């Protein structure tokens, strides 16, 4: 029964975020979401029927759409079972989702403690 305020949970969430952001090459991918079409995919959709990627995630924690930590983190780690879904395990985005996935730790677990 801990309320988290927007405000509160957007300054303690949202450098985690800038972190996979800042990843250079490994968040290219993600900075956007999946454009079957013009990344030349067109199964992507018949695969992944729940698209995530980081500027979603950053305009739900702009606009107070997490009520609780975990909220964030779990689209977080949609976005990352997203990528090791539909990408080979061999692939670009699969591996740079594989590195995401390590800063994202780094990043979230010290924040996590913090929040309660
Ligand atoms: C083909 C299939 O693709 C995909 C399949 C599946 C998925 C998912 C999420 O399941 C995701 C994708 N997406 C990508 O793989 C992708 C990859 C990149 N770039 C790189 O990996 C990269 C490494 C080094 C360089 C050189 N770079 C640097 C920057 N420099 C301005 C230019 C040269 O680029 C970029 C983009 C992208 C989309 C929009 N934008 C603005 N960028 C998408």
């Amino acid at each position: 029964k801990k309320i988290f305020k927007p405000e509160e949970l957007r300054q303690a969430l949202m450098p985690t975020l800038e972190a996979l952001y800042r990843q250079d090459p490994e968040s290219l991918p993600f900075r956007q979401p999946v454009d079957p079409q013009l990344l030349g995919i067109p199964d992507y959709f018949d695969i992944v029927k729940n698209p995530m990627d980081l500027s979603t995630i950053k305009r739900k924690l702009d606009t107070g759409q997490y009520q609780e930590p975990w909220q964030y983190v779990d689209d977080v780690w949609l976005m990352f079972n997203n990528a090791w879904l539909y990408n080979r395990k061999t692939s670009r985005v699969y591996k740079f989702c594989s590195k995401l996935a390590e800063v994202f730790e780094q990043e979230i677990d010290p924040v996590m403690q913090s929040l309660g």
